[PDB]
């Protein structure tokens, strides 16, 4: 038994929607009314204390048009025989399971009209297929569906928890403790969680993320969120960055903290309320992009990636290099991992001429894959020429020549990135940040704003 | 007129306390009862709708011992004559201002005993000095103190706002918008703010931070928080880091993101609930430490600093270097900025021998200031020998020799810090993180835990 | 269709009780808890909004012993075919009416145990006989019993009203208007009424009076109250006297207002709180007793009758007399109406000798029916010798000789009854009222007190 | 000290009213809003918990016109020195009692305007005369008027009780017990009582009755109600009749129960809702009228008196008679008690000729005081010719000739009044009751209806 999907046709803010499910579902978003009414739809399906009051006039979509409320839940009941819950649901049914090789089982809610006696009359049915459903046999005030499930609702037998906004009047470390108790522990096998706090998602795994969109009409995006085997050692700082990234609409994926220093200076000199409108700067370091990108893509969040063209030397060999910054974007568009590039380099002068011939080989590599770079730029993936300091030299290079007394300011900024980045931020004006922001190689910051 | 201090002697959780004030006071902490009763003490001093009900038996410290409730507020009323509020308070008083060259004015609340008629009888007095106070003359239900001030209390004439927990059922960007409206705008000249969210302090300036301690007895620490003129370009990312650091008890100050990757791997292999007990990793990059350290020191938060011995070359000259990592700790202990150190370096071999002779000069500089290093280590300031990769080589250097096929793993890790740090984290065990954590040059992580 | 009886076995204050019913039932008494729980038992039988909440632990008689709640209602459904409600109940049933010549139909409530899941599970059944009942077929939240009846509950489809205490914050004439609207008008065919006010029963006819007794255990007495054809001209002053008599426990039935003056003087000189303990003086004038006596007997109220031996002359004949005061008590014990007694009286002296020979003939009639008088006295019926002034002469006759200056005070008191009764009350002492109250011919006043 | 009057000028339903007071004040009527706002005016004068909230906009008479609320209470403080409350009020005042021979002391409430700050600011003053009042000196939240009095408000130090509607959900004998505890016992020296039940006034003495009239404008009538020394033996049945008479508007004062039988038959054959509109039949027997008439006159209730011309023989003498029915109406208009009338009567025929010559002497007495009878009829006092049976003979005498087979039906009805009155009621039609009601000697029943 594993919760597959719930079909909410007619309810307070729903028309013909499907939400895919698994166990441990998490709903979040900016529409508070849809996050309330999703848990109210689950309480009308599976709790006696909400279903015994019936339907009012307020819980209809249009009050005279499409007057048939249906909630259908999908269970997928064929599983291995050592599971207790599969036997506990198949023992209660008698003729609702018709053929023993069937796989899918439905719990179908139906309602009648409201125009006479001002009442809903919720009617619940069982069966293995959608046509020829059979009524659930009850005798008094207790249905036979109520002898299977149990619902506990938390606000500040197969057991389904419903936790609504647990961060209210709560400290930060208690929210991280509640996140660790929710996902790592096996106390809560089935829940549905609504939250506004990113500290309640610092340890999340094997879960559905449900994002409710910011529109007035309810749009639901669902993702089967997992952390893979190679990502398990950098897992919780990835979850700490991504849990703050889940409450945004437009997210820029950067690498360094000095990039955050420079871009945040350019942002509060140009667009000083980017954090109010839904912008977020996400630091991604030392990993590939596609675990972030599949999560934000299936949750409907626009992902913008700014990256540099890096050359990585491998272990045990000298003079052979890997095309790392190409291969991350090739993994993002689903293509295969590229081959080895070897460069024959002498001893030469090691301080600057080796860096200059590596920059010239990166310039030739950026030249001969120009249509692939445009393909990446076609989306929100932006690959730099050599680095971002050399893209910064093409915009404010006279300013970098007049702040520092050195002749070459790019090498002086690359000698110590953080302290000379703070010295570049401190002697900077408004027109320099507009020269950075208006440039064609820093277009992605405009894609962070979008207005 | 400027709010100096409030003396709460007898109230629900107070004995003889003083809290220093300014305008725009912010109270935070883990004692919710003291943060409620501070605003209740201000409502009993300055609001009619709480003062007209009197005192019960529950708002006494001991119910039979020390039965004299006093709230005394300090105003410091001498100011320039173009201020409207100084004239609006000095026009109402007639004989309470005795001598015209006086500076300090008091608003003194007093209460009587509770053992007969079960009532408090709050009595309010004026005067320029603490002895020979005069009664405030009123006529009916309205006091003459009520013709000066006005109190608006917000829960989800000189005007004093009182905002209690505004982040409840609220989105993140609305909390950042409320922070920008609270501190940058001049709509709220006087307030007292209680919060649990770090996003309500992302733009804070010219304010009192009040930290209520985690003990059962109420301890109040207050700091006159300001951002100086040289720190104004890196101001709001400093406030974003420090606002999450204000809700912790033990804070480690680090520099890089790769240090956060390595230390966070060592932390969830050794002490996996450090974030639950009050630990926090704070990234400080490119700035001096003392603006963080004066704020956390006057708020009573233990600050732990891990830093490396850096040599910084200056602009316009070659072969002369600055002792930057010494001078940050010398600024932390209040000593003067050190002189210039020049090193005569030939052309040599630029790739490794220049780095080796710079490491040997840093080793000699760490040798000849050994008593200063112990002095720093005497507190929570920890200065590394060359870097933290060389301190990591002394603990897990056989592991770094067996992961990478290179002969020297320190130079390979310093070639690309982030990606080889993720490769060092991925091939790492429990005993390697215990070898890092048990070492004498990584003692500060134990100071992050303290248990 | 006509409501016959309700059998409440297990409920909050009931063990195996039966209450006989008709349409327009009225419940009254001093047990407020039983008058609340009777209407709660009807709401649990016939209202959806009480039956959907189920049973708690508090609505059981003993919480572990006799755990089977049964409410059975009797309908007697065979009637003439022009009644709409008989066809509206027989159209809904299909197989619950088995044989077409059956007369009695039952609505049977049943409940299960409470020791597991803390719930009652009310189960409702139909059928023509008590064994082999069939379940009421429903489909959702709406039963098929709910498609017949409708319950409106009033507190300050076949339609059943439930009015609980309508005299609260209400004027007296509005209570008399509500009584006239309740019983004379045909707006309320079916109701159940609880009241504390006697002005809500000033016009009552064709109704059940239900008296709940003053004990802690619930005792229900029911009477089919009607006013007959010969009593219809003196009907509403009889209802005004009897409606105040229904809220008492011990009621003395007297005739004159001068008897009320004398007995009320004797009562506040002997037992000054007789009205507090449940005593009531009821004036019955010009009628027979048995309409009062059948109502108070079937409602369980002890009726005490004090009466005089009267001789009534008939119309159109002279010298023949009727034994009226004997025949009222003979009608009370169910015996036949006695014959005519003729007395041959000359012209004589008309003022006193005719009254003396009529008193001697009444003394001979009281002599020769002595065993019948004892039979009446055996109950609470007390027949005087001649009048009550002559019984008053045997107790306080020296006091009546010393107040009035006339030789014969009985004839002077019978000349003007009211004004000389006020003159006898005004010159009276405590020992004279104890001489009246301790006498053997005024024992019935002691039967008014009983303690 | 004795409460004299309260002057409520501006309040919710008051303009310039005076209500005279004593101790033990009782307010009753049909305006529930005025009975609520009288106790709210006393709570605003004398209770801290209502006065500390101030005045809203709703408790003004006109919201912009006559914006000065004044409540002035009169105390009359000069009394004998053994009274404790006089010394307890004169000890608290210091200069408010100016001259020691003064008698009257005032408690003056004043209020300010409401158009700025939305507040009332109740100001209380003391002094011996109405001009040159002095402020009551207080120090904090407690006034010095609050150190004298104490107010307890009951809803289902000098101590003032306020009991509002205590008959709600209460039995009848508990209301009579509460009446006996209120007036006979000295537990409640000062109260103000509002009620709707006549059983809470069955033992009332030494009290103010306040009747609030049925109009929308508040009219207050007050009477100093007492029972005199000669009326003390018939006191509580007089209070039982008069307490039901206090809740009516038009009251007919009759004598016998047979008059109630006949008039109540004529009333439900002509005006069947006389009890709904405010009519009441009051039985007065054996007493004079003026104790009822002074109470109903000072309470503003229209009193209608129907009486017969009676001749009363005195004690110890024969042949001399008293003009009783004249002298009750002469006491009602305040004239002196008339002399003795002697009639020389022989032995004659005692049965009918003595009654005929007494009726002829009553006819001559009704002839020679014709202008006095018209004077009585000028008001609502109606004196019959001989009796009311002889006035009934002039209207329905052919009906009385056709019901009874006797030749003279007046003597047959006067032989037994009650049983032949029930026989006259039983054989009666609608046109006979219209012949009674339309007659000029039964005009007072029309004065009972008035429409
Ligand atoms: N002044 C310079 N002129 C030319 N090349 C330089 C200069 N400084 C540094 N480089 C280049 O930078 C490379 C790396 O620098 P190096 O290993 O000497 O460390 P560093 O930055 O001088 O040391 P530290 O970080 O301790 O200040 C050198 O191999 C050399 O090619
Ligand atoms: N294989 C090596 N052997 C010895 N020294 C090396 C080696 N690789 C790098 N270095 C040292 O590191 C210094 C800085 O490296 P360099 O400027 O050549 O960039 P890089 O790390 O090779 O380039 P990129 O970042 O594009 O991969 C050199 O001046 C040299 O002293
Ligand atoms: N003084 C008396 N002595 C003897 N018998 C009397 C006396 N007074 C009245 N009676 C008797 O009472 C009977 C009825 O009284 P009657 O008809 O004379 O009226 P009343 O009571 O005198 O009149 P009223 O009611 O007008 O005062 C008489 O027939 C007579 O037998
Ligand atoms: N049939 C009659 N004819 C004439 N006068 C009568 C008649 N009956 C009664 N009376 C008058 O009524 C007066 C009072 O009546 P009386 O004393 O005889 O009592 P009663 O009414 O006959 O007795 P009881 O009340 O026991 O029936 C008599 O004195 C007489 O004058």
């Amino acid at each position: 038994m594993k919760f597959s999907n719930i079909t909410i046709k007619n309810f307070r803010n729903f028309e013909k929607v499907n939400i895919n499910l698994d166990n441990k579902n998490v709903i979040f978003g900016m529409n508070d009314i849809g996050k309330t009414n999703f848990l109210y739809a689950l309480r009308f399906l599976l709790d006696k204390e909400i279903r015994k009051f019936g339907f009012n006039k307020s819980d209809y979509h249009k009050h005279d048009t499409s007057k048939k409320i249906e909630i259908i839940l999908t269970l997928d009941l064929s599983n291995y025989e050592k599971d207790e819950d599969t036997k506990k649901l198949i023992s209660v049914v008698k003729g609702a399971r018709t053929s023993a090789n069937a796989d899918v089982f439905y719990i179908a809610l139906e309602s009648k009209y409201d125009d006479k006696e001002l009442y809903g009359n919720i009617i619940l049915k069982w069966g293995s297929e959608l046509d020829n459903l059979i009524d659930i046999p009850g005798r008094g005030n207790i249905n036979a569906l109520d002898n299977v499930f149990k619902v506990i609702y938390i606000n500040p037998k197969i057991v389904i928890y419903l936790i609504e906004e647990p961060e209210i009047s709560l400290h930060r470390s208690m929210q991280i403790a509640l996140s660790k108790q929710l996902f790592e522990q096996s106390t809560y096998k089935y829940f549905f969680l609504s939250t506004h706090s990113p500290e309640l998602l610092y340890e999340m795994d094997n879960t559905r993320l449900i994002r409710v969109h910011s529109t007035e009409k309810v749009v639901c995006s669902s993702h089967m969120y997992n952390v893979e085997e190679a990502y398990g050692s950098v897992k919780k700082k990835l979850n700490k960055a991504l849990s703050s990234a889940l409450f945004a609409e437009r997210v820029l994926l950067i690498e360094g903290p000095s990039e955050k220093i420079l871009f945040e200076k350019v942002l509060d000199e140009v667009e000083p309320e980017y954090e109010l409108n839904g912008g977020f700067l996400l630091e991604v370091g030392g990993t590939y992009f596609n675990h972030y990108v599949c999560t934000l893509n299936d949750l409907g969040i626009t992902h913008i990636i700014k990256t540099d063209n890096d050359l990585k030397s491998k272990k045990g060999k000298k003079g052979v290099y890997e095309l790392l910054g190409l291969n991350r974007c090739l993994n993002l568009l689903g293509r295969e991992n590229l081959d080895e590039i070897t460069i024959d380099i002498p001893e030469d002068i090691k301080g600057k001429k080796k860096k200059e011939r590596l920059n010239e080989r990166k310039k030739e590599i950026f030249k001969q894959y120009k249509n692939e770079v445009g393909e990446f730029l076609g989306e929100r993936i932006y690959l730099s020429e050599i680095d971002l300091e050399n893209d910064l030299y093409s915009a404010i290079g006279e300013s970098m020549k007049r702040i520092f007394e050195n002749e070459d300011p790019v090498h002086y900024l690359q000698k110590s990135k953080l302290f000379n980045m703070v010295e570049l931020v401190n002697n900077l004006s408004t027109k320099d940040c507009f020269d950075v922001f208006e440039h064609e190689k820093f277009a992605c910051l405009k894609e962070l704003v979008g207005s």
